[PDB]
């Protein structure tokens, strides 16, 4: 039923085997290691709720503003075992941090001392006594709240994780009758802020019955190798990220540090949160298979906090399919395929048995025809409820309902994606969120693609985004650049002539920034939306002025 009478049953199966891992790189650049048992975690997560019942009731909501690591693990689970609505959040670096605490209007906050020093009560798990030897007030309905202009909380019920977790597992582990191996161990270094990493890392060892191998995401960054290590521990890995951290790790991982590697164990890896870029997929793939990685672990995925995280992934037991689409046809609005390496390529995503997905014309609330470019909508138990407490953005995200449905397709509630994709053969594919695109002359251009361009020139990161003026939308691209007069024009005009002969496009603005200009999360690509309204009032800094 709910996630803390799955950990009791954890409990209950096997009491000392290792559930939680955490490497921290923080002071030892090797990483000291820390693990609990599930017995151990178990305590420390009656602790927590004992003492989150001293300040807040149930269904209260409980924020945690703790930094990675097995703190924030038990902070979250005593939060669900004390039946309040948890609210996972990052630790202070904010604004966005004070809005959603607004938001969510939490009865108690769960911290550690260490960031206690950056109203309701505030808790230092830390300075708990968390490993002294019942609080069972779960609920059985909404577990916690997932945040992502006005901060909206998603809700997201037990219900949602165990069907969301049911789809994965079987598209996962098809291969295998839906049963995932003996050796089976989750590796991961997603923020547990965020879905993909709060799902993977703190839920999934403890609904799947396996232990989990952490990290932070600044360990990641510091020096990508360490992933691909964690992966080759003992057992079969299952893990995941966005395309940049492939990219990432492609790039600046030494085969050094990779001495000795069995990659040829690891089960999984997810590719999602962001565009999936064949080539990123073929040059991850092809440095790093030496070590033995197999082909048919990188498993493309697509999702969206809205739908717990999982909407539909790759064909298990083979590798990605890749496709080929003409580009002027698809900024047209149609996909016509054609011959291998010609047009733009897309991931092929098999349409899903559950949840459902459906193109649908955003303008008419009627299903596209096969090849025709509409709004990816999603139906299924997985999809969430609506909002926290804002009952028309609600209606406006999850009330889509479909006007003389195809047969056999529901009538609703829909869950509009805010995403742009078609259907081609019986597998659909993703161009890219709504609001990005790049109209010119009636025609739509994903500045995924356009950034995909820039950056095989450029090697570092990008943002093609759209600017109005007096009418219509205008093409700039923020391009870092590593950091003469003469060098920069070439770059200039390399990039502007690159985007003119593969896109048609003639670039407005070309920015060269310094690396690091560019708004990105520690799992977000790049914020596009962020780049408009810096480069609007002017906060940028360029190298060739
Ligand atoms: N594959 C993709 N291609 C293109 N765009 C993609 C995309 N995925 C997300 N996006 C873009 O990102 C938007 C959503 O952003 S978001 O709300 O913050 N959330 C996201 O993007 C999260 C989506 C990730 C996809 C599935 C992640 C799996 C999670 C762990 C499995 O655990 C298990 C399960 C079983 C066994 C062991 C472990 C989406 O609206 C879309 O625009």
């Amino acid at each position: 039923l709910s996630i803390p009478s799955m950990l009791r049953q954890c409990v209950n199966l096997h009491p000392d085997g290792t559930a939680f891992t955490y490497i921290d790189y923080e002071r030892d650049s090797e990483g000291i290691s820390e693990s609990l048992t599930w017995s151990q975690v178990y305590r420390r997560t009656l602790n927590v709720a004992a003492e989150v019942r001293r300040h807040a009731a149930i269904g209260d909501r409980a924020v945690i503003l703790a930094p990675q690591g097995l703190d924030y693990i038990v902070a979250f689970l005593g939060a669900l075992q004390a039946g309040l609505i948890a609210v996972p959040l990052s630790a202070p670096l904010d604004e966005r941090v004070d809005a959603v605490v607004r938001d969510a209007k939490p009865n108690v906050v769960l911290t550690t001392s260490a960031i206690m020093g950056d109203s309701p009560p505030t808790v230092a798990v830390d300075q708990l006594d968390l490993d002294s030897p019942i609080v069972d007030d779960s609920l059985q309905t909404t577990a916690y709240l997932q945040y992502t202009r006005t901060p909206a909380g998603v809700m997201i019920t037990y219900k949602n994780i165990l069907a969301n977790f049911q789809q994965m597992i079987s598209a996962y582990f098809a291969d295998t009758g839906a049963v995932p191996p003996l050796d089976l161990f989750i590796m991961s270094w997603l923020p547990f802020y965020h879905d993909m990493g709060l799902v993977l890392g703190v839920c999934a060892p403890i609904i799947v019955g396996c232990g989990a191998v952490l990290t932070s995401p600044v360990a990641f960054l510091q020096r990508p190798a360490r992933w691909l290590q964690l992966m080759a521990r003992e057992g079969q890995a299952f893990s995941a990220a966005p395309n940049f951290a492939f990219e990432l790790t492609a790039a600046k991982a030494i085969d050094d540090d990779l001495a000795g590697l069995d990659l040829g164990r690891i089960k999984t890896i997810l590719c999602g949160s962001e565009r999936v870029h064949p080539a990123t997929l073929k040059r991850f793939v092809d440095r790093f298979s030496r070590f033995n990685l197999r082909e048919f672990a990188i498993r493309p995925a697509y999702g969206l906090a809205e739908a717990t995280v999982y909407v539909a992934t790759s064909q298990a037991g083979q590798p990605p399919e890749i496709r080929y689409f003409e580009p002027h046809e698809l900024s047209a609005g149609q996909a016509k395929p054609c011959a291998t390496g010609a047009g733009t390529a897309l991931v092929s995503y098999p349409l899903p048995q559950s949840p459902i997905v459906r193109i649908v014309d955003p303008n008419t609330n009627t299903e596209c025809p096969p090849g025709t470019i509409g709004e990816i909508w999603v139906h299924g138990d997985n999809v969430a409820g609506g909002y926290w407490e804002k009952p028309d953005e609600t209606e406006r995200t999850f009330g889509g309902a479909l006007v003389a449905p195809s047969a056999g397709t529901p009538v609703g509630p829909w869950l509009r994606t805010g995403d742009s994709g078609f259907v081609s053969e019986d597998k659909f594919f993703i161009i890219g969120r709504i609001k990005d695109l790049l109209i010119v002359y009636g025609r739509n251009h994903s500045p995924d693609d356009i950034e995909a361009t820039i950056q095989e020139i450029t090697r570092g990161r990008c943002a093609a985004i759209a600017v109005p003026s007096n009418g219509v939308e205008k093409l700039v691209a923020i391009v870092e650049l590593n950091n003469d007069t003469e060098r920069l024009s070439f770059v200039t005009r390399e990039v502007t002539s690159a985007i003119s002969t593969s896109h048609g496009l003639s670039v407005s603005d070309l920015v060269l920034v310094a690396p690091g200009s560019i708004p990105i999360t520690t799992s977000g690509k790049v914020r596009r939306a962020e780049c408009v309204k810096l480069y609007r009032h002017n906060e940028f800094t360029r190298l060739d002025a």
